[PDB]
């Protein structure tokens, strides 16, 4: 019978085809969202369309707050509850906004930003581990960038360095139980409407390999190779898929 | 007139080193401290009695809550209202503990773990740059050396260390505009607990190519006095291994 | 047409592996190799046996020398005559052994461990891309996951190998506008020869936190195929470590 | 007794800054060089008016051959000659020119002169330095490029060399802790530019750099150096410490 995945941030752009690609390697999917419900609803009806009862929907907000352990328990839950197993956990909600150092007061950017791109992964992961009852692993999606930080996105980038702090560290103390895990790491991927031509041509063309932005498709390819048997041996790696941005100086 | 210096966590080992060393140089210095009150004023009075009116004390919980940017700003204002300057900011206060991934609640681990590794010292550094908004003003961050070769369930600790690295690199380069230079400090092992088998903290001791032995609170000291120097004042964004080369062994 | 690919040192172990799957994939394969002549041609055979005229050989050796421009010319134009193009090269061959800080002199030593982890690569590289719409051309070296907590007593190779992150990084950017991928894969430890000790296999073996073994030459070339496929079309200059967490591994 | 110090390109610029430095400190030092005779005995002359027989300079192609080993067991020799020891080595001679991967010298003579200077001569001179050993502070320090993960167009050679170096820095800091031998490195970015290079390109430059939009002087590298070598480092080895005000933190 078909393993199982848990995507958050799923409804759309990189999560959503993250869990299209899932689905149609075989895997049954949780689609995890957060305000994005019509979009969610959607895709889980595509996707069972394809292939009956392989998809449902799970709403949560990953801020940080005393009840996230809860909603982050709860996520894990639903994906056994639907499909008897949880094969699989890709880390892949996370907020984005500026923070400088000189309307959301400053510890609901923390909560927000350190929440959803550390903090729930963090939980997921834990609870993802207990919840262990086949070639099991997560996958967090980290950021080619985290060393040549955006100016005022101190927060975020905080955030993607616990992230990947986490990800070596449970790959580590879960390989004992044969999970794997790993990160995949973006540079300039599927911009959205609707930044200028100008903010985004901006962006394109410091990349080397093309000058052009990701795919989702193409970070989501990266995701299915770390996930599959082709990938056995490997634990806290973290691949980029940045067409080379990160090697280009000032 | 004498500059001054704020550390997090300075009533006890490292940071008592670091303001120690900071006083000597001819600092004033806010010693920060959360439960440790009587080291902490019994620093301070060793120091004044070296020089008059140049240390004072400032209690805080750097535990991530909705009163943490209050806190932060109260730490660096002492500065200001006991010195009418802050010159410099180390972040070493940190709360350190296991917390495998299979008393405390979850949450408060990550406040405190988070909060006093990463977000605590965002915040001191939001308000450090805020009062700013021949100086040679630096903040200096307490990393780990061993932050990409993390110990068995220490995911937490792992995770505000690695925050904190990015905390400075990303302050270095914002903050570059103003003068003011972000840099780290990452120990290896160093200052081991008292309580501690002495058999355990060997096992330690001899992973360290260099000696055999732990760093003294003082060689961490060294570091961070280096990098708030006028010789290093075209390094930012750094972080100085102090390690003695343990981050290098191969498992 | 069918693409072709160059694999270095491909008669045994890691590379023959590599060059099996680079072939099961639907390439064809030049299988380079040193000493190892009759393992070579045993490749061919069976490879041949599959597909025919779908693999050759070509002989080398990758020790830095005044010829060894040449010999790498000559690699990569054997792969052009005998198929008419060259998609993919892997830098596979290496040359491994202590060089001790305190019968062959020490600038052999450097000929060899350098020639053959760095320089013969860069040589290759450049002749693959002064050689050349819907192509996919790459290179990926064989690196090292221990590159950052190198083994007492290899200096010239640990060297050799932080020279060839060098080239795969600096290649990546330079080959980039070419349409031409730059990647590595960095194994920890695999295929641990015969030749060893058994206690020091088995120590090897015992640090890795996946499984507690080493990674069979198939799952290094796992990446390897990743990294030529379509399904890595946008990444070049990564370095993927196929270690089973070795590397995280404190001392 | 004074300590002794052997400083590979310490004619001018940065390796001179880094000699200047350790002898105001108290060192004598070796001033090496390979073509610059002239600066490098002008050079020897200051620090010798300033204390007699606390400078001596030392010729050599610091290239890749098969003489290579003999000429640094020389200039290591050449320390113990003049002083009676040898506390520091600093290596910090370097080739520098691109080696575009597609298209004056050979291929091989360029990585003989690029992975020479900036990796095999280090190699080289690290093991006669812990060779020649017996409160002894002894250390090397490597003089590395903050830019090593970020590399320039068409430098592969040269970038292939430092980060080599790295591996040494580390590798040789493993080997010789248990001798009291500390291997460090100092990585400066953007510090003194060519005389010949445009002022416009010089400004391009300096425009990148967050720290001040300008470049290291000379001091500022060497005062790193200083650091490393004190006794204010005695725990540190292994460690690279970036000089480069922010550049290597500048994305794209
Ligand atoms: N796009 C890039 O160029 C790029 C670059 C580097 C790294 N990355 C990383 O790649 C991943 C995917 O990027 P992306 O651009 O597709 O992300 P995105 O569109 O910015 O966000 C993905 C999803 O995260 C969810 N999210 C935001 N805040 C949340 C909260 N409080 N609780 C729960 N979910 C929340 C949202 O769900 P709802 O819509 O359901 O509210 C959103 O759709 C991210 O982890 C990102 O940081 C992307
Ligand atoms: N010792 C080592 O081997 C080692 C190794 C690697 C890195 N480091 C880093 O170097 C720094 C110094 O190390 P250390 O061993 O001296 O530190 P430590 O003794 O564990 O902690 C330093 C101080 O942190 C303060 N602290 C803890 N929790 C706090 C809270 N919730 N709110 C406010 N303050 C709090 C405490 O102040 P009170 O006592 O006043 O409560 C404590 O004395 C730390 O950043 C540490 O992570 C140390
Ligand atoms: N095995 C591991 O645990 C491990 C760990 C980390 C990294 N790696 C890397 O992964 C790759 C494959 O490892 P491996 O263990 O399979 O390699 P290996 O057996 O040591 O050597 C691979 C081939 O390299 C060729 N070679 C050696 N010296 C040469 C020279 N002077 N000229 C031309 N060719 C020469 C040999 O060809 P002939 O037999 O034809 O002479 C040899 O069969 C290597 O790049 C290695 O550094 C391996
Ligand atoms: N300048 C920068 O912005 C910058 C940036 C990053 C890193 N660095 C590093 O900092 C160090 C000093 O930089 P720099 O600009 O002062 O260096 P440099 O002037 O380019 O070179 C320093 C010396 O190296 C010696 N040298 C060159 N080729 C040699 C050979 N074949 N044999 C022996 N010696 C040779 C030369 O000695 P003679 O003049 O006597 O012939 C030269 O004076 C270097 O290692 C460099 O890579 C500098
Ligand atoms: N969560 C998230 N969204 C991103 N987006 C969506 C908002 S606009 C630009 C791309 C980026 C970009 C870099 N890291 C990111 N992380
Ligand atoms: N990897 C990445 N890309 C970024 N870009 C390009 C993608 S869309 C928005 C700006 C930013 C911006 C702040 N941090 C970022 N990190
Ligand atoms: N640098 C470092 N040292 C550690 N040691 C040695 C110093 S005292 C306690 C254990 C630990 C433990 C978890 N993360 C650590 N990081
Ligand atoms: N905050 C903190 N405390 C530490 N302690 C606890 C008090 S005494 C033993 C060291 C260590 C050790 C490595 N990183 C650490 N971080
Ligand atoms: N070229 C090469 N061969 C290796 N071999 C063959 C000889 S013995 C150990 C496996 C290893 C091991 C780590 N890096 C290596 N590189
Ligand atoms: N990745 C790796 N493995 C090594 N091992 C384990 C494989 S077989 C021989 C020792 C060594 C040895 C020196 N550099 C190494 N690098
Ligand atoms: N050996 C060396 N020389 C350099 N010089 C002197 C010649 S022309 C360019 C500046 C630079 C510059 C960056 N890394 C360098 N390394
Ligand atoms: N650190 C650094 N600076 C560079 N610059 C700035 C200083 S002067 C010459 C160009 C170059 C050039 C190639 N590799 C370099 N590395």
């Amino acid at each position: 019978e078909a393993p199982a995945a848990v995507v958050t941030g799923a409804a759309k752009r990189i999560g959503r085809a993250i869990a299209v690609k899932l689905h149609q390697t075989g895997y049954r999917v949780v689609i995890h969202y957060h305000n994005s419900a019509e979009a969610a609803v959607s895709l889980a009806d595509e996707l069972n369309k394809e292939r009956s009862n392989t998809a449902v929907v799970c709403q949560a907000d990953l801020t940080n707050s005393n009840v996230l352990p809860a909603s982050c328990e709860e996520i894990i839950n639903s994906c056994f509850r639907a499909f008897g197993r949880c094969d699989v956990l890709v880390n892949n909600a996370s907020a984005f906004y500026p923070t400088p150092l000189v309307g959301k007061t400053v510890e609901t950017q923390v909560a927000e930003l350190i929440g959803t791109n550390a903090i729930a992964p963090f939980l997921l992961t834990m609870s993802f581990a207990q919840r262990q009852k086949s070639n099991l692993s997560i996958v967090n999606l980290c950021d080619a960038m985290v060393d040549q930080p955006c100016m005022a996105f101190s927060l975020y980038n905080m955030g993607k360095h616990a992230l990947v702090g986490l990800t070596q560290s449970a790959a580590l103390e879960l390989a004992p139980y044969g999970i794997r895990v790993n990160g995949v790491a973006p540079g300039v991927s599927l911009l959205p409407v609707a930044m200028g031509e100008e903010e985004k041509d901006k962006w394109r063309r410091k990349v080397p390999l093309g000058r052009r932005e990701a795919s989702a498709e193409q970070i989501a390819d990266a995701v299915i190779f770390l996930v599959s048997g082709s990938a056995q041996y490997i634990t806290g790696s973290i691949i980029k898929v940045d067409g080379g941005l990160s090697l280009v100086h000032a």
